[PDB]
């Protein structure tokens, strides 16, 4: 019997079959209900919106609709995977610190909406650690929605020294958006929205010493890139390709007080075990789709060696898949012999309710 193994994004749904090496079904975390006086999920709903009202129904990695979320899940099983929930054990994903009520509620659901025969629910960022190998290290894991430091021991979160950082990709595409609409290109709309995340994805990148990256776009046409829009304008930019991407180390670029990814890395290290520092220091792991931009791992490098003991080893781990990271440490996780045992059964549920989960 297959396991299932669904990573419940911000911004994205990765789901698919514990094994595999890739999530078969990708798609939006978007819910589209009709307009009141027949719901659709992911691309068909952005693509039918004028008919429909769309959802969100996670923020900033934690589940908050549970109607609209149920809706996600229905298609993810029945419209993506083509599966009966109620013949597979289903790994499902959570943000750090989600509250007990929030992880209660999802197993409710999936044994008394699904009838799943099994499930177990992870925290993303642990999923991303034993996905680069490893059960022990700091991963900074950063999405759609949310951005977190996760130091784990001996394969389990401290949930004490998480830090959580307010912003992440969309954030990010925001900004963007606010660049270049500034510049004479109106980006306001969602079809507007969805050219400048391209743009963001495609362009951008993190500079290693940002002054000195002002200094080059400044004075020079190297850095400078070209984007053919819809409309068919070519849009060319500079600096703007590394001053989005900057907002994760200086927050202040959209009006944020928070601390950098680097501060904050440095933050949840400092939160740990005096013993354990020097091993978290030598295995800090990125994962989510906002630290794919070029360049970061280096970055991380330099700012945390600034932070840092002057004789501390440093290393940057930045998995090439690490898209896709949290579900393939979920696909990784459901496949061991020793997690069968692990999973909360049916009648364990039946037994003794969702309080079982934790
Ligand atoms: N190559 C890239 N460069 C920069 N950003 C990227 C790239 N690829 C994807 N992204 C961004 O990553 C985000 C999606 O990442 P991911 O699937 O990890 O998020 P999520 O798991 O849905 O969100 P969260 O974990 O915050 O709830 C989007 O904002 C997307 O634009
Ligand atoms: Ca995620």
């Amino acid at each position: 019997t297959t396991a299932l193994v669904c990573d419940n994004g911000s911004g994205l749904v990765k789901a698919g079959f514990a094994g595999d090496d890739a999530p078969r079904a990708v798609f939006p975390s978007i819910v589209g209900r009709p307009r009141h006086q027949d719901s659709y999920v992911g691309d068909e709903a952005q693509s039918k919106r004028g008919i429909l009202t769309l959802k969100y129904p996670i923020e900033h990695g934690i589940i908050t609709n549970w109607d609209d979320m149920e809706k996600i899940w229905h298609h993810t099983f029945y419209n993506e995977l083509r599966v009966a929930p109620e013949e597979h054990p289903t790994l499902l994903t959570e943000a750090p610190l989600n509250p007990k009520a929030n992880r209660e509620k999802m197993t409710q659901i999936m044994f008394e909406t699904f009838n799943v025969p099994a499930m177990y629910v992870a925290i993303q960022a642990v999923l991303s650690l034993y996905a680069s190998g490893r059960t022990t290290g700091i991963v900074l894991d950063s999405g759609d929605g949310v951005t977190h430091n996760v130091p784990i021991y001996e394969g389990y979160a401290l949930p004490h020294a998480i830090m959580r950082l307010d912003l992440a990709g969309r954030d990010l595409t925001d900004y963007l958006m606010k660049i270049l609409t500034e510049r004479g290109y109106s980006f306001v709309t969602t079809a507007e929205r969805e050219i400048v995340r391209d743009i963001k994805e495609k362009l951008c990148y993190v500079a290693l010493d940002f002054e000195n990256e002002m200094a080059t776009a400044a004075s020079s046409s190297s850095l400078e890139k070209s984007y053919e829009l819809p409309d068919g304008q070519v849009i060319t930019i500079g600096n703007e390709r590394f001053r989005c991407p900057e907002t994760l180390f200086q927050p202040s670029f959209i009006g944020m007080e928070s601390a950098g990814i680097h501060e904050t890395t440095y933050n949840s290290i400092m939160k740990c075990d005096i013993d354990i520092r020097k091993d978290l220091y030598a295995n800090n792991v990125m994962s989510g789709g906002t630290t794919m931009y070029p360049g970061i791992a280096d970055r991380m490098q330099k700012e945390i060696t600034a932070l840092a003991p002057s004789t501390m080893k440093i290393k940057i781990i930045a998995p090439p898949e690490r898209k896709y990271s949290v579900w393939i440490g979920g696909s990784i996780l459901a496949s061991l012999s020793t997690f069968q045992q692990m999973w909360i059964t049916k009648q364990e549920y039946d037994e003794a309710g969702p309080s079982i989960v934790h």
